[PDB]
């Protein structure tokens, strides 16, 4: 027609839309039509809503943006394609990860392709506000609260985030990855350990996002992602708890490390690398020519030139291994090395908060109860662990 490119995705801020941009230039480039459906939200959960009907619809898209464990429903209903004969000759196996390959299959079989590697232990700063603030950079949770005490005492928003269950949850996997570690945090997230969930680290990992949320603004009830991102972007606010796709704000906004801003592990959770991939999951179509476009789409997916400007648009590392990594900024280049260091132990871990460690029922009552908590100024921790437990157990 010559068949249309129809992805399901929630890049729409700033930056990321300048990142989606590449792609529909890229299919544009190979002569098929781009027609975007994306849904805004952060995180991703309005996107879901409308993909719970297109996906069921009789028009279902080209491709979603669905991650983690979520792709075993899509794969298990049969609404996906197999990608045998693309993986097979695009090298997909040899191209990515281990860890990242076997996310992206059903029984043994490739039914997304992943587009990049975010990290989401990050803490963004800005140290021109830190140097008219006099605080130091912080690397330990005490160092992090001394620095909030400063930032607040200079008369910045200490820290600049958004009062949405998902970003309050980043904040907290953040908090169970520095106080239990990356083995603690695999047993609550992934094995749903009772004990682990419900322990003393896990208490204190609770006791100290209270703390954190008594130098957050009370009224940011609603604000997105990068409403805060740009409190710091604009010398604001001292500092962000956010993933690398807080990156691509400051690269929109023509920032560079060093002198804007600087990117460090999230205190304590340095070695840790909490990933979450962005993967395109391949809905099974019936029209010739957008089975065609879906192919190339597939096709682009990995190729080094769609990886590299994709992921400097986007905050994220390529997820394609071959990659020149000079071509990527100092911050995303830390982020490779870390990820390496990371993957040698057993600091690599999936995010919770960004659909990697559960399925999306588990993830929700985390989320119900890690919000229901940090909104309750006077709530106890002892009572979050047992609330935890129970709504997980009731989950599944
Ligand atoms: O919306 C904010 C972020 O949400 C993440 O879950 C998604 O994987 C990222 O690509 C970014 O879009």
């Amino acid at each position: 027609n010559p068949g249309t490119v129809d992805v399901l995705h929630w890049w729409t801020s700033g930056g990321e839309a300048k990142a989606v941009e590449t792609l529909k230039q890229q299919i544009q480039k190979d002569g098929f039509i781009w027609k975007d459906n994306a849904v805004a939200g952060g995180g991703g959960a309005a996107a879901m809503t409308v993909l719970k009907t297109r996906a069921i619809s009789g028009n279902p898209p080209s491709a979603a943006q669905i991650k983690g464990p979520d792709i075993q429903e899509w794969g298990a209903l049969g609404l996906l394609t197999e990608l045998d004969d693309v993986a097979a000759a695009n090298k997909w196996d040899d191209l990515l990860p281990r860890q990242v390959a076997d996310i992206m299959k059903y029984d043994g079989h490739y039914v997304a392709v992943p587009v990049n590697i975010h990290r989401v232990n990050w803490l963004w700063i800005n140290p021109q506000v830190f140097d008219k603030a006099g605080a130091k950079v912080p690397t330990t949770l005490d160092e992090l609260f001394a620095a909030a005490d400063k930032l607040k005492a200079a008369g910045f928003i200490p820290l600049a985030h958004g009062g949405q269950p998902w970003q309050d949850s980043t904040v907290f996997e953040d908090l169970v990855l520095s106080i239990l570690g990356p083995k603690g945090y695999h047993a609550a997230f992934v094995d749903l350990d009772e004990k682990t969930l419900t322990g003393p680290q896990m208490t204190e990992a609770f006791a100290t996002l209270k703390r954190l949320g008594t130098y957050m603004d009370p009224n940011r009830a609603g604000r997105d992602w990068n409403i805060a991102a740009a409190e710091v972007i604009n010398g604001k606010a001292g500092m962000q708890i956010m993933g690398d796709w807080a990156k691509s704000e400051w690269s929109a906004a023509g920032k560079v490390a060093g002198k804007d801003y600087q990117c460090v592990a999230f205190p304590g959770t340095q070695g840790s690398f909490a990933y979450n991939i962005d993967s395109l999951a391949m809905f099974k179509l019936k029209d010739a020519n957008d089975i065609k476009a879906q192919n190339d789409l597939a096709k682009v997916a990995l190729e080094p030139e769609f990886q590299t400007v994709f992921n400097q648009n986007k905050g994220s590392l390529p997820v394609r291994q071959d990659m020149d990594m000079s071509k990527f900024d100092a911050c995303t280049q830390k982020s490779a090395a870390d990820f390496k260091e990371a993957a040698k132990g057993d600091g690599l871990q999936p995010s919770m908060a960004h659909n990697m460690a559960t399925t999306l029922a588990v993830q929700g009552a985390i989320f119900d109860v890690v919000t229901n908590f940090l909104n309750d100024p006077q709530a106890e921790p002892a009572t979050a662990v047992k609330q935890l437990n129970a709504a997980i157990k009731a989950a599944r």
